[PDB]
């Protein structure tokens, strides 16, 4: 028992981290097979960042200008190309530590682990969710660009995020491994609005099921609700509308605990309307939304 | 910016995890050099657990009864011995993935990462603190015994915890890598009181400094306090008494922010006496105590 914000073991990803330097800029790269992936803003100087013409900036660069180092050894760059907001540096050596991997575009509300890196060296690992507004609330400092987000299913690492920037609001923005930003963001130092965010209702309900499994049950009540009534409350409290698809995803947890999804919705409705009254749930004094139903089942079942 | 409950990258430790089976019981072992370390309760049957005579139970076992498997390959056991509550199984092969390591006994209030494992396979990693009462609030299921806690300084892994049991209260107990329990616990299925726990004051203050560094400053006030006055409030709210040693450990964070430690104590005093009034600090609605001053400096400086 016990419930923690658990990240995937980072070993398979640590073996892929490299340092990429172009001119004066050093950031992280991800070495899979004979390709190193990194944010294209590595080719920018501070002056270029206000409105960079990435095509023109990349034309001034040659393979020998991209310094790629895997720990202590230098990699030889034999090709370079830009795909959306990422640079792909072809190297003459396949990474011997390349795990089985896939590139995936995660959906908002889904979670993943981040291996925060500086100078190609891993510093720490943490779990987070892709917010409904396509930002992440991470922990990144200058030099962390190119750090990646991922999930692991058995021996396969599905890479879903590469870190590009921190907006003035302190939130983080990045791309999939094909260089497409999540959300409306651009890799340019210009004002950028992140959309209105919402709380991930299905994840809060999953976390309430995790609380029941782990013995925190004080919030269970004698009430029930309907999807329509619950959604009126979700609207008022800026929660994502619950759909039948969400109810079905919560099916396994409902079966495990014997608590109907709509009965758990009535508990969540009362918590939204009354607050916690100074009490806690799984060590938290707020409603947690960065655990998916799959995360709860995985952590509560011991999937390796 | 941003502040997360960050764990160390687990790769160096993943390379040390093995499965240990004795009779009917399977748990995790830690393979360093030519020794595999694991909880001695692996030699128990369910009936033995009420009052096991570990010396007598171990006498009925031979080297060939300890089945040690590192992933897919079987290890050959050439010696066995019990040291306190751990078994040390000498194997004929040194682990080629043995990182630079040390065995350390951590102090209460200190933090470490846990690589939760099942059947010798890593499942996830999370950060936690050794509570003042020598328990940990982890996330462990049956089969997680032998999972380890650790810290990493550069290329050296300091192992500090090995998981042994979950008490009826849902808290976790374990040993250092010499098999000595943290706290008053015994590896026996018998009633065991964990002492009165307290909140780790120096860690809460460190986390308030982390909040200021990351822009959450609403709790800063026009007040100051003394160590004596603060400690009267700490007593009332079951917080550890703050000492001059704690003030000195907070020195680097005080210098970085320009906020005197006793001024931060007055902010903490007001938060203890008034609560948060429905507000949050670094995404939390409660006062967080599982970040040490060193953790805050490390995360805020990007140490790899
Ligand atoms: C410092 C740091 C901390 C954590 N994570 C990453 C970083 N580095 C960056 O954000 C670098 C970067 C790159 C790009 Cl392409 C755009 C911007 C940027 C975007 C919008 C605004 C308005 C602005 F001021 C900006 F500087 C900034
Ligand atoms: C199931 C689980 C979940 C998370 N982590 C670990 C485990 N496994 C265990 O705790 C196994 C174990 C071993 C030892 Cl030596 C003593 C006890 C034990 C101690 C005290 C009591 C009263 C009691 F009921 C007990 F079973 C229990």
């Amino acid at each position: 028992s016990g419930f923690r914000k658990m990240a995937f073991p980072s070993g398979k990803v640590e073996g892929c981290m490299v340092q990429v330097t172009c001119g004066t800029t050093t950031l992280n790269g991800l070495w899979l097979d004979d390709v190193v992936y990194c944010p294209r803003h590595v080719i920018c100087t501070s002056e270029d960042m206000l409105n960079p013409n990435y095509e023109d900036l990349l034309i001034r660069k040659s393979n020998h200008n991209f310094l790629v180092q895997a720990g202590n050894v230098q990699l030889r760059v034999i090709g370079h190309s830009m795909q959306n907001c990422v640079l792909k540096l072809k190297v003459d050596t396949a990474n011997p530590k390349t795990p089985k991997y896939k590139f995936v575009r995660i959906q908002p509300g889904q979670t993943f682990s981040v291996l925060a890196c500086y100078n190609g060296s891993p510093s720490g690992v943490y779990q987070c969710a892709m917010r409904p507004n396509f930002t992440i609330k991470g922990s990144f400092l200058n030099g962390s660009c190119g750090s990646v987000g991922f999930n692991i299913d058995y021996d396969c690492v599905s890479f879903c995020y590469m870190h590009h920037m921190e907006l003035p609001t302190g939130v983080h923005a990045g791309t999939d491994l094909e260089g497409n930003f999540y959300g409306p963001f651009v890799d340019r130092q210009t004002a950028q609005a992140a959309g209105t965010d919402t709380t991930i209702t299905v994840n809060v309900l999953a976390w309430l099921y995790a609380a029941v499994i782990n013995g925190d049950r004080w919030f269970l009540n004698r009430f029930t609700t309907t999807l329509n009534d619950f959604n009126l409350v979700a609207m008022k409290y800026n929660y994502e509308p619950l759909t039948q698809d969400h109810v079905d995803i919560l099916g396994p947890l409902s079966a495990q605990t014997g608590i109907a999804v709509l009965d758990m919705c009535a508990s969540l409705k009362e918590l939204l309307q009354n607050g916690m009254n100074g009490r806690t749930i799984l060590g938290s004094a707020l409603l947690e939304d960065e655990f998916t139903p799959f995360d709860v089942v995985r952590q509560c079942s011991g999937v390796t």
